[PDB]
């Protein structure tokens, strides 16, 4: 099976699924590598070849610090990169049904990872299931992280920012000028993503050169508005000039300590990305999106509050216990190991852990709001209550206020609570529905009754490929033929949402309102 694409063919893979066949492209280059000269650029264009490219395996991750807190536990080290790093990582993948479709909706692929980590490849983005069950197209793609794909001198066409976010653009244009020799609709492109991956896809209904790629938009636990989500102009330099005194790179000529900068090797810049800043938390992103004046012309706050976005339809959602899994990086008295049960002075010494540049009284008033119980001698009441901080205020006050005011110029919108712990879920239980553990949900891997998942968790998978699918494809997530609850659209005033769980699927309305009022009103002014 060879495609003739716009730059020369490429021979892919049959592959056997559910008792039928999906055609597999892994690893198809979509820009030139930026390397030497063109590292910190952005993304050139692909040259031309006369062969038969062959993307028959998942192509180089792209450079990243590697988690090794936990080595050889799977719960950490399923995120881990599973090809070689690289800075020639700049290739995208393509599922296709076979027998090769007619006119098949895309899904696209934004991973997460803090704008630091991540990698397509990952065994929970494999798109072989849904191109199989839902007869979709499934295009994922490597984009650069960390300082060398977000790295900014603002203006410097040398370091611009933004690197990492126009090497997902390229991708999309990618798809648009090739999918339908794929047998895709360019017309019918839907962008999916978890945590930053989720922020990127924000990031491109607010970005114009991004607008004409794609049709409609599905946010899982990410939003740009997020705390993490964007770098300032201030913070940026700041940074950029931190990493090139850790490297030795000061000059006064800006574009010479890019060229300093240039020289070192991917290793020396990972290993000083780390201390740009003076306090980190484990929700650092050293080295993330900015408002670069191409990519992004104001500060994107500002535009979706006046609705300066593209108008579609989105899908945002949530998992029940967002924050829990940032608590084991760092926060006194937690272990993936016990049950973690905390005290006050360790819930207040964790506050400072999470918030370092607080004043006393923001810390103070996280702690009042959090810690008034209903029973006071609930032992894990501060456990509980750090892991709710960390995920209200990173996640999903965020997501939620994202919805809001996205859905106040005129657009449908729907919203989602996952609240399922997946029956294989390595972490302890005490962790409850982590961040990043409905993704295995929405690329259907409990559809293989092979895996061991339970057979609620394959009927609820089921279900959520289908409402993302009938998202994709026509704009609303229903599942429309086995009796399911309706999926009601998301309004400013009544807030309504979707619970995802394998006993009831209710609708909720107002979900953690107080607790967002306490981090969307009150908050931001401390
Ligand atoms: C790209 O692939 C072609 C086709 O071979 C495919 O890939 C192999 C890994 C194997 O799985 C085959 O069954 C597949 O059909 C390669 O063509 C081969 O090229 C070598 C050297 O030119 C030649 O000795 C073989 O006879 C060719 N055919 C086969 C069936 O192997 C081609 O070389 C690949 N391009 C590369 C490696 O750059
Ligand atoms: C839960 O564990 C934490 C983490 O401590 C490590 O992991 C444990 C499972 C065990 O193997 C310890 O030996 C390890 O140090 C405990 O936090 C530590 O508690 C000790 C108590 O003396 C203290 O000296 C350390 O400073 C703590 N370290 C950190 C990083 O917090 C915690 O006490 C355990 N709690 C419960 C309820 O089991
Ligand atoms: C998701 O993209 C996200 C959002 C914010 C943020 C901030 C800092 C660091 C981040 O990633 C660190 C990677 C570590 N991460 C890997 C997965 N682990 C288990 C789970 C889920 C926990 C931590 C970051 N990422
Ligand atoms: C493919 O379809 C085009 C129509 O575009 C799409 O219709 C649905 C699927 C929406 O999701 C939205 O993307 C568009 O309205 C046709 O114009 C085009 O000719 C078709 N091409 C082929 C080869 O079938
Ligand atoms: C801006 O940068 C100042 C200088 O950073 C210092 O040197 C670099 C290489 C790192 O080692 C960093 O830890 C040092 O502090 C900071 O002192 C200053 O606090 C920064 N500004 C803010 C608001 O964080
Ligand atoms: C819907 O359910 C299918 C199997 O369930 C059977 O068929 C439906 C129509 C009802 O009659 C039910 O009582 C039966 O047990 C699944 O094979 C199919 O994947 C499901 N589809 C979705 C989108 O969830
Ligand atoms: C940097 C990198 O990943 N390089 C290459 C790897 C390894 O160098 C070798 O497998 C030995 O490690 O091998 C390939 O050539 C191959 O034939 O699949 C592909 C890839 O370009
Ligand atoms: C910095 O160096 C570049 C490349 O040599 C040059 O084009 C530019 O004019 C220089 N600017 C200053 C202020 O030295």
């Amino acid at each position: 099976i060879i495609i003739a694409t716009k730059n020369g063919k490429v021979r892919g893979m049959q592959l056997t699924v559910f008792g039928g066949t999906v055609t597999a492209f892994l690893g198809i280059p979509y820009a030139q590598p930026p390397l030497g000269r063109l590292r910190f650029k952005k993304p050139q264009s692909l040259t031309k070849w006369s062969d038969i490219w062959n993307a028959t395996k998942y192509a180089n991750s792209c450079c990243q610090n590697i988690d090794q807190s936990f080595p050889g536990f799977h719960g950490s080290e399923m995120w881990n990169p599973n090809t070689d790093l690289s800075e020639d990582c700049l290739y995208l993948n393509v599922w296709i049904p076979a027998p090769k479709p007619k006119n098949a909706t895309v899904l696209i692929w934004i991973y997460g990872g803090g704008f630091q980590t991540g990698t397509s490849s990952l065994h929970v983005y494999d798109g072989k299931f849904l191109a199989r069950v839902e007869r979709v197209i499934v295009v994922s793609m490597n984009y650069r992280v960390g300082a060398l794909g977000f790295l900014a001198l603002p203006g410097n066409p040398e370091a611009p920012g933004n690197m990492g976010l126009f090497d997902q653009q390229l991708a999309l244009q990618w798809v648009q000028k090739n999918i339908a020799a794929f047998g895709g609709n360019p017309k019918s492109v839907t962008l999916f993503g978890e945590s930053a991956g989720a922020a990127s896809v924000s990031l491109h209904l607010l970005s114009p050169g991004s607008h004409s790629l794609f049709t409609r938009a599905i946010l899982q636990s990410g939003s740009f508005n997020a705390p993490w989500a964007v770098t300032s102009l201030y913070e940026a330099r700041n940074r950029t000039l931190n990493l090139a005194k850790l490297t030795g790179c000061s000059r006064e000529n800006e574009t010479e300590i890019i060229k300093c900068l240039r020289n070192k090797d991917p290793q020396e810049i990972l290993l000083n990305e780390a201390f740009v800043v003076p306090y980190g938390t484990p929700l650092s992103v050293n080295f993330g999106p900015t408002v670069d004046g191409d990519f992004l012309t104001d500060m994107p706050d500002i535009l979706l509050e006046l609705g300066q976005f593209k108008k579609t339809q989105i899908l945002v959602g949530v998992n029940k216990d967002e924050g829990t899994a940032f608590l084991v990086y760092g926060a006194p008295g937690f272990s993936k190991d016990n049950n973690s049960i905390i005290t006050r002075k360790e819930f207040q010494e964790g506050l400072k852990i999470f918030f370092p540049g607080v004043s006393e009284f923001g810390k103070e008033s996280i702690l009042f709001h959090y810690t008034d119980w209903v029973d006071d001698q609930r032992p894990e009441n501060y456990r509980e209550a750090l892991g709710d901080v960390v995920g209200d205020y990173n996640f999903i006050c965020p997501a939620l206020e994202f919805t809001k005011k996205f859905s106040e110029w005129g657009n449908n919108a729907f919203f989602y609570y996952f609240e399922h712990r997946s029956s294989k879920l390595p972490w302890p239980e005490w962790m409850g529905v982590m961040h990043g553990y409905e993704i295995e949900f929405v690329f259907g891997l409990p559809l293989e009754r092979r895996d061991q998942y339970t057979k609620a968790e394959e009927i609820l998978s089921r279900s959520i490929v289908k409402r993302w699918a009938n998202f994709a494809k026509y704009g609303n997530p229903q599942e429309t033929q086995n009796q399911s609850t309706s999926w009601p659209v998301f309004k400013s005033t009544e807030q309504k949402y979707l619970t995802l769980n394998t006993e009831s699927t209710r609708i909720m309305t107002k979900l953690r309102a107080q607790q967002c009022r306490f981090w969307t009103s009150f908050f931001p002014k401390v």
